[PDB]
């Protein structure tokens, strides 16, 4: 039988490479390989941490700033800073409570959580367990079948869900070849998906070639149609992705490179950010993911052009190690290096790491 | 006595780093070190699989792509993927049924296979290995006497071959010390070039040397006069070579620095592939080879203006270890990994991905 | 109790490198962790020492000097060499004669001695161990109150301070992850700050938050209006900084980052020189410091438009080991090493050394 | 007693590196320090071998090229390749037979012999050792005192000396660590310069220190009045260099940079060599060192702007070794890769080296 995590309470950590390494005492081998590993020869997935130094932030003085404000004002929510919580599929890999402790510790956080179609929970937990007042989105893995797109988009519908992101860059699995050394397969059923994937005893290869390949701008239409949320496309890098995302009524842009797990040979989300914000131009929000571990990745990520920025992997190993009260730590670990950055960076509001101008390092 | 690989069957590996280790198991030590190693101090080398960095692919979104199709019409030829055999000497060093099992192997995957002047077979072997639908090319080793080559061009349009590929960046050895440290000689007869080198027991540096140094323009319109067949230059680099090819009545040209085994200090061989591609203006194919060990490679080839990818080393290994079986499984292994490579990037066929924009790699 | 060096003699190295290495015999592990570390992943603090390569010296012929003279005319003091000692906190966690044997040092060696804010000893005993004419300047770390302000400016002037650095790049403290694995907590009184700080059993976190945050160009006015002596801000490394600071009524600029203490993922110093020397345009003097470990350093740091070059950490270390007598043969390793350099550049003076042109490292 | 290497005869090595490595077991560890090591941190030393790969040898091909020819006309000279001994102190280090061995064994492959003036032989021995018809170049070491520098010009005269190198990038010594660590003093006399140098006991920085520090133009002019012999200026790596050089009637230029033993944080040899050829614009001929360790790197000099290179340690090692016969082998190593390098390149004579053109590096 799987066993996960099942502590409730503060960790003890210094930084997120301990806490990484932290986990691996409670998260199965098998578990663990699925979670930390990347793709291919993993140049992508080593990229996307380097890659923050590849623009520096300057530490400006006489700013007239103190006591920051990382709260963040973003459509009618009022989130505690600019980060919120990634897709990320299956949480029972990491802790017996799986989403319930990972939507409650957002929650109290106090921003976005973003549901996975690939949860160990139904999407009914996941509302239960945040609360009705806690912002969340749904990240759609799409059926080939468009009668269970409806039913899907209709059930993301009941449990109030704010926006639908619809992820693009993984129409099949990277090369993981962490997962074929372990022969990993995913213990616990997809509620979510259930209509077409049954999750138990299945290869993440079989997983994402039961979703639909042959994604295209009609599927952002038919979202729209028959859901009237908007829509965000997740895994775009290039201006031609931006301007087929939008002129197909795509509602936001979510920069990723799927945290380094999909196209190894591609480059860092990060350096990609420079494109895509020049090419939306702030006619919809952007949020940014991939490689996050410090306080000054966020602040140069919205310096760069994103409005939010999204955790994923430090998020789950907090989770394994103390549940909601340890995501919650994980989160106060970033909004805490988030305030001392843009202290010494001389930015009051989070407005004001947006108007910031980075160096670029000529001597990376 | 030489005892090379003997088994025919299913091999496992992964990726082919591991598989170039385990083919320490089955080939003898200096086989392994002739096979394995290259010139000098080995930057050349080294850069070849570094090189296919500089360059990023994009993972476009909403490509409207699924069942990516490697096939590949050429001239007449219809290959399971755009992925060919590169001329290699002596498979006998590899394993005992050699060239056979090799041809044979390529054979019934579907594509290209070259000859090398310095087979361990015959080339009528070859040819009846292969058998008599398999697409088969002659890369030719000159002789310094006219009647000789006569005698080796008929004796290549018996056997049916569709080009000839003049090998011109070889017309000494390099500064090979792994083969000068284990006192390597070649242990078999080189029955296609016996008019003037008996192979046994022989330095490479003594073969190179019995073959042609002065190869010039005259040589290529030699090929022309004398068999009707194309001719592809091998090793060709930068824009002054590939204009001398032209000009003197090439078909084709073949981008190589022969697997970093001959001038050390000179460039990676993808890197060339630019300076050599925007000469060639689509004038004639372009094969390409060095360093090939990813479907992400290939894919980066042909955006980069290939026609075809050659594989070496890694196609030796798997011959080594399975025969036949073997070599067929590392040219499954670079498909399977082109045709994910292609979903990810959004190309549904190989004329998309010589449509594809890469992204220069501005932090190398 | 807190035991820190005793030694008053001639220390026995090499270079800073293995000077850095014996101060770890000398200096409690908790007190030799909070001199030698740096913020969070440590990226800003190892780059400060590289980026010295960033830019080469030509080593120029037939210049016609020998003898090469480091003697500085800066304002009305005579230096012996172009070589400062920097503000550093607490000179008791290196030597128990703390800054009374630091200033005694840099006044035999013949140079400016910059006090820090919070100095083990008072500043009264600082001027008495360098003598009534020992060229000393006072490091300012404000006080969240105007009449505390006042009262540390006017003792300043009593003790002959003839500049006031206002330190602007420490509002709050770095992540300094090294401080928090060990407990670092201060053993001694800030006599200079005590009716704001108290120091005995503090955190460096509680320390730098215990003075004023909202530094704004309000605060140089306020010491100019009360001390009338000139003001340097510290921690300039943008041309927007240094307009703010010569708006405001700063008669002196000093690049630093901290020593790479306060913000990880910013610039290395040395790179961010160019652009202040280039905003200043030699309306005011020039101070710079951080990673300076060789006389090339220094020498580099001149040319690129510093007056002055700061010496930390390798100061402390040799003050730990050998008390005056090693912190001044800490200054006299660096003008030592400055002569060669000079000699082997072709300058005979300081002036010359501001002519000298760098070439940028094209292969970093 | 001082026990240098005793040997005469054929060395078993592959390239430099094993050669470097194999001279440890027959030279004193204070030797062999002093051969091998570099100034300061060892940047400018490392980077002299890696520049060679800042610019790529083009592999041509179709050049018919066959038995390339190393032979070298250079004045009234005829050297087998373009390949000459750098000026190096004290051969007594490395062989019992000095510089009688090197001087023979160098006259035997028929090239240059660039005697130092710090040589453990006298000038006679020298000359009297390669035989009358060998060509030696005399490297000046200048007094202070201008009668002892007539009197040395006049015995480089009596001696046959066709060239005056006037060293000039060590007015004094660079900051030797290995020296200081191992206390090292020359061991022989330094009969040329006896007139105010002693040698035995001496330091190296008393050496250089008892030479010419307030070296300019008129030291070019004084040698040019009083021997009426052709002026190479070594050490020159930058134009004002070239010019203030050619200005006062130099006839030579000599590229290096003392093989990284002088100014650390300068550049290499091989990236000033570029800036040197320009502005020398083939007005006087170039010769070039610092870290040639292959015929490749001989190649790249001379495509770059070098009308002859010169050998230093490696040359060394071999003497060591092998006395008069090894450091022959090392020249036959260097001219059988140059061989070889200029087949593959497609360089018929060293004139056709002048006129290849390099590929710059954009990835290093
Ligand atoms: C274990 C695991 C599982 C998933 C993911 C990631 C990881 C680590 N990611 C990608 C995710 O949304 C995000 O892009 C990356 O996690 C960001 O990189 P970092 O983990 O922060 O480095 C992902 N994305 C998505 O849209 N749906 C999913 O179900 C998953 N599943
Ligand atoms: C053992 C071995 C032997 C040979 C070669 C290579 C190797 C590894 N190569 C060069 C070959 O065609 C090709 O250019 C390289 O193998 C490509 O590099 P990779 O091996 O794929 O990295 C080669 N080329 C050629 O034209 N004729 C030959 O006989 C040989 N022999
Ligand atoms: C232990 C220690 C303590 C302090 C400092 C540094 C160090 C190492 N520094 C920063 C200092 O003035 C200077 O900018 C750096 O020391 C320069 O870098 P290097 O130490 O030379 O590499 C510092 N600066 C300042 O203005 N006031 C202070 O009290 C201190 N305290
Ligand atoms: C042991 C030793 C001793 C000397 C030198 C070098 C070495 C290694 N060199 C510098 C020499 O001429 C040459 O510039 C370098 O040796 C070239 O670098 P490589 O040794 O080839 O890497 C040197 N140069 C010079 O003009 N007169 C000298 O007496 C000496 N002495």
């Amino acid at each position: 039988v799987y066993q996960a995590g099942t502590h409730e309470g503060m960790i003890d950590f210094i930084n997120m490479e301990d806490l990484e390494l932290a986990a691996t005492q409670v998260i199965p081998s098998g578990g663990y390989g699925y979670i930390s590993s990347g793709a291919g020869d993993l140049f992508t997935y080593r990229e996307n941490q380097k890659a923050f130094n590849h623009q520096l932030v300057i530490p400006h003085v006489l700013k007239d700033v103190e006591l920051p404000d990382t709260t963040t004002y973003f459509s009618d929510e009022t989130l505690a800073a600019p980060i919120i919580m990634a897709p990320v599929a299956a949480h029972g890999l990491a802790h017996e409570q799986a989403e319930k402790a990972s939507a409650k510790g957002v929650s109290e956080f106090g921003t976005i959580y973003t549901a996975s179609s690939y949860a160990s929970c139904t999407l009914e937990e996941i509302r239960a367990a945040g609360g009705p007042e806690a912002p969340q989105w749904f990240q759609f893995y799409m059926s080939k079948d468009d009668g269970i797109n409806l039913d899907i988009l209709e059930m993301a519908k009941r449990n109030g869900a704010k926006a639908v992101v619809l992820t693009a860059d993984a129409t099949v699995g990277g090369n993981r070849e962490t997962d074929r050394r372990n022969g990993f397969t995913f213990p616990l059923p997809m509620p979510i998906v259930q209509a077409y994937q049954s999750g138990v005893g299945q290869t993440l290869d079989a997983v994402y070639k039961s979703s639909k390949q042959k994604l295209s701008p009609k599927d952002i239409e038919f979202i729209t149609t028959h859901s009237e949320l908007p829509v965000y496309v997740k895994g775009v890098q290039s201006e031609d992705d931006v301007y087929r995302s939008l002129d197909a009524g795509a509602q936001g842009i979510w920069v990723s490179n799927h945290g380094g797990r999909q196209l190894d040979g591609g480059p860092a989300s990060f350096d990609s950010l420079r494109y895509v914000a020049e090419a939306v131009d702030k006619r919809v929000p952007i949020v940014f993911d991939s490689g996050v571990r410090r306080g000054q990745h966020i602040f140069k990520a919205i310096a760069s052009g994103a409005d939010l920025v999204a955790i994923g992997r430090p998020a789950i190993y907090g989770l394994s190690l103390g549940g909601s009260t340890g995501i919650k730590q994980v989160f106060d670990f970033f909004k805490t290096e988030l305030e001392m950055v843009m202290q010494l960076a001389g930015t009051q509001t989070v407005e004001d790491i947006k108007n910031a101008k980075l160096r670029e390092n000529r001597f990376m």
